[PDB]
């Protein structure tokens, strides 16, 4: 077994750092089952050069909407959970990290299937917020993935290698994702189906 | 389909800006339904030349009490929810956005019908808090709406309008308000009625 | 009705100040009915020339415990919630107010009648964190209320007064309390008392 | 009783002091029943010569897993719960703290018993944030415990004594701990056998 972090709070990762350079989210992001539930999941980088502390990951949902009185709201914002709840969106960014929405029942692609997908008109803003500890300011980084750039079936390909001692990250591999069998029901449908 | 943002993180709203300016409130607050509920909702603008980082909205009701054992509090202040449970108060301001308070059964205009509300002496405290990107530091915007200024069933108008490839905001439009059919009873009202 | 904050977030309190000197706790702190609901509360002051962004108040209860399994605990720290849930430990500091505690099954005074009181070895902790406005860094003001220092079946004693259209704070009476009728009974006690 | 804390905010701990230097954890954690709960502990220490504002602690559970649907996860982490959900994560850092995170059933170690413990692979990350208040800046300081530094059917010495109306800090014993009577089987195991 070979430690990630060290007694004394100094990381395993990136042998020989030094803890601008700008922080990368994926390209893409992908839908696909975790555990029977289903997921969207964007990855987020780290900053090789020093930590981010109070570091916390949040999104918003994009999408211009009708209120059943009629009245229109130009795109439209609601919070897409990843984390907030359980302290899970309070990150500990040492490395490349895979962060997950569960598609349930209050995420807003809970009645969103496979077909559908590519039918709708919307954006997934990703906002990562710190505190550069080298800089001692508070940083903000920001990406966005509209219809056409979320992967359904998907899952991100593994970038983390021990080697040494020291944990490396193939950066190479950091967009890159790979297919997995994944049902094409909406995560409403796989429920329904489910009970019964 | 055009993105609100690009994705390096830049958002593409007022076509060749920069990112003391000073945040504005609209000057009215408006009631009425979304989606079967009972709303109130005051407008936020943005700061044309820079974001903000952790920025979160906030409201106070202040409201002078007497308790049922007869303690009288001046100007007595309890929280509005705008988000709080869900994160919908970390705001992401690159526009100006609609914040909205639903009039649920810990709201506390939930027993106030229409012709109730110019009898009522109430304040709605609106506080917007975040750290100016560009200045480094935390900064902090307050407004009030009174009684007179609450304006029941009506509705924002939409400021937010796509001009070649870029969302142009109509400034002049801000404060401006349109009347819609809204039910006269509260909240409470329309929930028993709705009730059997 | 004279606003107490105005259009353009200018408070009207303390007529013609300028928004170190330090923030005041009330030396005491009192316990009686609010609506049916037992109560612990403190009164916490303003900074006279500036507000206090980001501002939050929490407090911890000190007392050495013992556990069932006989771990002693010199001086055991628990959360006392002032407002936690809610967003009402947000404070909206510019006047001084009156923070409580709601006595209820999960409070550590659950079980505390009047007679109760004087035979505990406790301390109540306050904790004010804000950013000073003025200063632009992050302050902390703390206090201490001991057993000898609650007082039973009082109330705080009025502050705000209005003055030509200008809210002003009787400052010597901030710390002071009248006697109201409040049972002796711990909040358990009223509770199975009133559950008949 | 001798106060912690006096009417002005000043603790009575470490008997001239000055209110850089490194702030510690323990070395190894701790598992043992407390009230009936069964529990992982980690001490956390102070740092002598200044207060730590808005400090918080969080916990990390690094560990590899691989999903039903058999993705596999190098180093996953998931949030311990070390008080998140009632703000006993707030901490007020004045003295040595012991950190306790009740294992239960949405604890990782819900399933782990005594035998089990030394088989599995994982990190608990701890970190600590706050705003060192002589600084001004934010700090953020980390420790590790893997499997073979938790220590079952154990408790943490005390180390706060009352000497002079100052309380003083045996730093000796800050790491030290002792063996007391703890059962052996899983904390989910115990919930069973406990419920019939
Ligand atoms: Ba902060």
């Amino acid at each position: 077994i070979q430690r990630y972090v060290r007694k004394d709070g100094k990381c395993n990762v990136h042998h020989g750092n030094v803890r601008a350079e700008t922080l990368v989210f994926s390209t893409h992001a992908v839908i696909s089952m975790r555990d029977g539930k289903l997921c969207l999941m964007f990855r987020v980088g780290d900053l090789r050069n020093s930590h981010i502390v109070e570091a916390s990951i949040r999104a918003k949902l994009i999408k211009s909407k009708q209120t059943s009185e009629g009245e229109f709201i130009p795109l439209n914002q609601t919070d897409i959970n990843v984390g907030y709840y359980t302290g899970d969106d309070r990150l500990f960014l040492v490395s490349p990290l895979i962060i997950s929405h569960e598609i349930n029942q209050q995420s807003p692609f809970w009645e969103i299937s496979k077909a559908q997908l590519p039918k709708e008109e919307l954006e997934i803003v990703v906002i990562l917020e710190g505190m550069v500890e080298a800089t001692g300011m508070t940083c903000q980084a920001r990406s966005s993935y509209i219809t056409s750039e979320i992967l359904w079936g998907y899952r991100f390909t593994p970038v983390l290698t021990l080697e040494d001692g020291f944990y490396e990250v193939d950066y190479n591999s950091f967009h890159e994702t790979y297919e997995t069998s994944t049902p094409s029901l909406s995560a409403k449908e796989l429920a329904e189906l489910a009970n019964r």
